[PDB]
């Protein structure tokens, strides 16, 4: 599973309780945009309208700490193992397509910290390597992630 953490949920609770001046834990959409600016965000007027549209169903809607944390998690995203692998292989590939020598491929697998000894890369190189010299990170990146 993957959800917000106590540290992240603690920060939203402080900003949410600040505007929450009733007796439960809900804020109006008019204060939602302001609560995000105080938490450390700055969505353009276009992003605020889209978010307020999903919340405002009949013109009025009280955002609860549950729906608020969900919307914040989508905007405060910061986790991607697959994308992280493609990013590293991109830096090693000066060309731009994604081609590197077996040497650069072994170093990238070690830097990422992948639990794959030489035996694993050997069995994967036989199915990936065809007989040229430079391997593509696209197929190798999928073997490590997908």
């Amino acid at each position: 599973s993957s959800n917000l953490t106590e540290e992240q949920i603690a920060e939203f609770k402080e900003a949410f309780a600040l505007f929450d001046k009733d007796n439960n834990g809900s804020i109006s959409s008019s204060e939602l945009a302001t609560v995000m600016r105080s938490l450390g965000l700055s969505p353009s007027e276009a992003e605020v309208n889209d978010l307020m549209n999903e919340i405002d169903v009949d013109g009025n809607h009280q955002i609860e700490f549950s729906e608020f944390l969900a919307l914040m998690s989508r905007q405060l995203k910061s986790n991607d193992s697959e994308q992280e692998l493609l990013e590293a292989f991109k830096v090693f590939d000066k060309n731009g397509d994604g081609l590197i020598s077996a040497a650069e491929l072994k170093h990238v697998l070690t830097s990422i910290g992948e639990k794959l000894t030489d035996a694993e890369v050997d069995d994967m190189l036989r199915e990936v390597s065809d007989g040229s010299g430079e391997i593509n990170i696209q197929q190798f990146a999928a073997l490590l992630s997908k």
